[PDB]
């Protein structure tokens, strides 16, 4: 039985990565319905990466006793070009990670050290797709954007 | 876009790295040079391992936005015989640990637990370093410092 | 050995140095803007110096000298792909006058094995400079951002 | 032995292959020289080709118990730029090809089959080479010098 | 960009390479011709060594900011009999060799290390040419000319 | 062939039969003692003096000399391992003097193929004069009993 | 400790080893430097066959506790064409077979059965040397000088 607070954070967490999964689902086929299959390949993956996450978090909720809520689903970004989307990734990215570090610092205050441990390694991972997404908008204004797209066309 | 302290302490720890890369490297061909071999490679190895923890670091550094230093370079500790070339590496690693300490400290209050990953994983390193560096200069009390240099003569 | 000669090759060390950290630090640069390619041809770039500088140290100490590795000259940080590389090409440009200086001596008083390391570096150096001199053309003939473009994947 | 004026003929050919040989050469070096190494292989497997092409006139005329003359070599067109290497190799393959047509007329008339043969062979390998060369001056056009250059850079 | 006068030498040395992948495949196919296959086979190699030297020339040529000349050939120096065509060639490498004497002082006068070296490495390729040449007169005189020729009928 | 040049690589040749010997006798003495690893590698120090007398033989020969295999010089053996190891240092020490000079000569009348040939055994002659010195820096760092007792067994 | 004269013996022995071994290198590189390869190859097999006799001389001497004499080199038979050669190498090894058959009298007479088996086997290869010596001068007169020499010119 873990601490009432501490489970309230997973859950926010766990909400946090059901909108990702979804939002980046969306845009990877969005990419691939319009010829740019690497974009949609690499989208799909950051989709995958998301389900992982949720997959801990929903274990870890249950075992501590918590009920999972999967039957929250805030609110997509959904772009309608390639910049755009992006950004809304991103944004939605930047709104995670706000999320996992109050949790960590909960997590720490109550001693509940190994969820930290599995919130500090989701964290770790947001970061990378943060560093993912920032560097492709910044590819886009050094190579110019329809070169951009067209290196993200085939696989 | 990372706090300007956390990126000030990893510029500082960063310093530290290259250094010990330097005295490392030199130590380990003074070593191979008087036919040491065995001694020679074991500093290669722990050179390697500080080339690798400055990567790490940069690309940290740039990540959060700011400027790596690899213009400083501090004062190297350089010995005169093998004895003295151990003490001098355990001093700058204990150094590099106490300077560690104190980054990973600021990480926690700023909320920055990637970094502190980072360094905790770096700090793990260093203190196996120490404990290599401690085993020798003990070993040299127990087999005599003779016996020490021939069991490194060879590789 | 030579003390002059000694003194040569600590200074061809010194500059083996300052490449080592700015060609790092500028495929950093690359892989951070994602541009992988770049990044990886100057990491490529940087311990092609990391060989040189072993070198260096190996022969110093085989003639009696002390290494410097304590000197850390100037490095040419660039602030974009086209500067950097400038600032590669000004650094190899200063590397290779001093490494034929150092041959010269060498040479007159018959250090032929300081030499012909030394030429062996010489000729890597002169590589590198046709590596760098054919990036800017390129970037002239196909323009910056095909450029960039052609170096973003590995 | 051979007819006279078939042997001239050959000779004529092959001082046609020993310009291209050397054209051909000069050129992929040129290519490569500017990191152009796409263009640069294609345009060294080009000279190649003219070797073997000279190479087995120069097996026939002796057969023939003529005098091979690798002597004589005419005018080399070389160009400054991409645009012009291509056009200088189309002007040449299009020299080679008229006196090609010519010194088979006359094979025939003189009912040495076996030289028609071979320079029929060596007629439909120019035939390639002008291809090769009128598409990319066509692919210039449409996709733009500087793409076209971009996509022959890499191997 | 080099010295005006190394790339003239440079220049130099290849018109003397461009001579003998002439002379020398020229007189491998007329050894081919007359089945005396040995011989052809050896000269076609020492043919292909002057190719792959002319290649490096060119190339350094082009890295110095040179024009390469592969325009001017000079004369061809054509035997009649194996005795002359093996002369021939030895005539040609002494004095490929004396003009690479005095291409490799003049890059040690100017510094150009590089271009003494890739001279030198010619040198020693051509010095092993000549030892070959005069190997196969001295055999003539020692087992007789048609021995000789008997021996390098078939590969 | 120049003359000169001829009568230097014959001086380099005879410097290279009385290290075989020398080092060949060496090898034995230590296999003798049961200092087998020294032993070993003495012995490969001996064939790779052999390998450069048989190339210093053929350029003799290519350039038309008569090369001599008939004089051979004193050779240095030691009684005990510092001294047999001292001794070819010496004779390692005097071979590189006259490297030298013989490259010396080639350059100055454009023998540059016989200075190749020369420069690539003095670099290993200097790899000898570095195995050498560095085992005789061992014997003083870790004692000359257990020098020994490292060099026992292969 | 062995008897000094057998002892004396051996180092006669290795004496004439020593003159063999150089004698036949340098015919080895001669015949090799005249393009007469098989001669060559022939001959370096014979030196390192006298080089590995010197070896065994040296251990038994030691063994036996004396000084082996690597100092003492006495006259080279050096020929200048391949008749000569072959003789001069003839007469070295009957001069070396007298010697050995003395030296195997020496070890009877005083009990030193492993030495006089040494020296047995080394005359075991002497003669093989001489059978091989004999018979190549034989088939000069057989075949005619140069047919012998064409055959030994390729391996
Ligand atoms: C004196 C300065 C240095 C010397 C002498 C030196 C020498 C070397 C050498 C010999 C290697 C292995 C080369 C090989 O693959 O054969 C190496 C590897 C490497 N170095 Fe350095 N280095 C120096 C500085 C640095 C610095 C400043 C960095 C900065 C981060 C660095 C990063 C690396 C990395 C990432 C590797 C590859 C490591 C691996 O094997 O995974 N080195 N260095
Ligand atoms: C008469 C003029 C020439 C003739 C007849 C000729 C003939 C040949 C032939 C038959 C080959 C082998 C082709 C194969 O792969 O089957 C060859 C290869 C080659 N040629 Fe030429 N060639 C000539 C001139 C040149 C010139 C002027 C150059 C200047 C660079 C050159 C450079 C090369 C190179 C680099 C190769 C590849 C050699 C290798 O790597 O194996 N050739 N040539
Ligand atoms: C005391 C005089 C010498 C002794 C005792 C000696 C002994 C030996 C031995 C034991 C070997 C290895 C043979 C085997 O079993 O394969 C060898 C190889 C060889 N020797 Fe000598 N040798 C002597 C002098 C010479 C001389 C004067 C030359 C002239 C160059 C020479 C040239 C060679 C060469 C080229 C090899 C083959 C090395 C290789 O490539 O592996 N040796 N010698
Ligand atoms: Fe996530
Ligand atoms: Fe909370
Ligand atoms: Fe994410
Ligand atoms: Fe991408
Ligand atoms: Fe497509
Ligand atoms: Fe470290
Ligand atoms: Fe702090
Ligand atoms: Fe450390
Ligand atoms: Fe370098
Ligand atoms: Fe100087
Ligand atoms: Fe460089
Ligand atoms: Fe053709
Ligand atoms: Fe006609
Ligand atoms: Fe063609
Ligand atoms: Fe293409
Ligand atoms: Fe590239
Ligand atoms: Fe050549
Ligand atoms: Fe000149
Ligand atoms: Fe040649
Ligand atoms: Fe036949
Ligand atoms: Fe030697
Ligand atoms: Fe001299
Ligand atoms: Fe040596
Ligand atoms: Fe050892
Ligand atoms: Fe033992
Ligand atoms: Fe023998
Ligand atoms: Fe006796
Ligand atoms: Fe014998
Ligand atoms: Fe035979
Ligand atoms: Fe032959
Ligand atoms: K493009």
């Amino acid at each position: 039985k873990g601490d009432k607070k501490v489970i309230q954070h997973l859950n926010k967490i766990l909400g946090n990565e059901l909108i990702a999964i979804n939002q980046y689902f969306l845009h990877s086929r969005m990419w691939n319905d319009w010829g740019l299959k690497r974009l949609g390949a690499h989208e799909y993956h950051e989709s995958i990466d998301e389900m992982k996450h949720a997959d801990k978090l929903i274990e870890r909720i249950l075992f501590l006793e918590g009920l999972p809520n999967l039957q929250d689903l805030g609110k997509l970004l959904i772009g309608e070009n390639t910049q755009e989307m992006l950004q809304c990734d991103l944004n939605l990215e930047l709104k995670a990670t706000k999320d996992l570090r109050e949790a960590i610092v909960h997590c720490e205050q109550v001693h509940d050290y190994v969820s930290r441990d599995l919130l500090k390694d989701i964290l770790e991972s947001e970061e990378e797709h943060i560093d993912y997404l920032e560097t492709q908008l910044g590819l886009i204004q050094k190579v110019g954007l329809e070169n951009y797209l067209q290196s993200h066309m085939h696989e």
